[PDB]
């Protein structure tokens, strides 16, 4: 299966995906990395790995729909099967999401359905949970509400900050994002007709 990875920053999850998809038994290949922001570390990671990059700055398009269209055109250019959002911090439009329904994955640094949104660690710390974690899910129109593929729990330690907690949770993200990609790319897991997760 041919994979696009969308990023907005550092790209530690991108690197984990690059590493996993180069294993001999990988059912996924990363054929394009797309960033909405320029000069981000994730782009260096892709180039260093010999993967094509495209920057599509969302601040030259009149609205959300035509920004996504610019993404979609590139996805078509590279005959993409699966899209991974890996620290991509832009909300995608309804039609774009519907087109890629069952073919687009996202990593989120909480145990969904807890702490939806862009500041999950802040929320987890404010709430006072002693167990948080991360989630890979299919992307649906409503943010962080799509069908869950894998999760991993991660303890919160006394005195944690966003810095120390995100560091711990990223270790788990780097495990379940590649595992989830392999499950979907091999056809082992799919979004079923009834919308629920189907394990074939
Ligand atoms: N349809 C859709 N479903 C998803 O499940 C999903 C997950 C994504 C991956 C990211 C999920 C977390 C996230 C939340 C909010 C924001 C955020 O700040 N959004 C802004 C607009 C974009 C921006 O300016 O940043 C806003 O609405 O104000 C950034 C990131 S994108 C996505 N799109
Ligand atoms: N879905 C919103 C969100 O908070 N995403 C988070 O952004 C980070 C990107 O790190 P990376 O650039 O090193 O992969 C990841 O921790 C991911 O869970």
């Amino acid at each position: 299966a041919r994979v696009a990875v969308l990023i907005s920053g550092t790209g530690s999850n991108l690197q984990a995906l690059i590493d996993s998809t180069r294993e001999p038994n990988s059912s996924a290949q990363i054929d394009i990395v797309i960033s909405n922001k320029a000069a981000v570390a994730g782009l260096d990671k892709a180039e260093r790995a010999g993967i094509p990059t495209r920057v599509i700055n969302h601040k030259l398009y009149k609205n959300r729909v035509e920004f996504d269209s610019a993404i979609d055109l590139v996805l078509e250019e590279f005959s993409i099967d699966i899209v991974c959002l890996a620290g991509f911090m832009r909300i995608l439009s309804g039609p774009f999401v519907q087109k890629w329904n069952g073919k687009m994955l996202n990593i989120h640094p909480s145990l969904l359905p807890s702490f939806k949104g862009s500041n999950a660690h802040e929320q987890a710390l404010e709430t006072g949970v002693t167990v948080t974690g991360c989630t890979v899910h299919f992307v649906a129109e409503d943010v962080d509400a799509g069908q869950i593929i894998l999760q991993e729990a991660v303890p919160v330690k006394r005195g944690d900050t966003v810095a120390t907690l995100s560091e711990r949770v990223k270790l788990a993200e780097h495990k379940i994002f590649p595992a989830a990609l392999q499950l979907v790319a091999s056809g082992t897991v799919q979004l079923g007709e009834n919308g629920k997760i189907c394990w074939v």
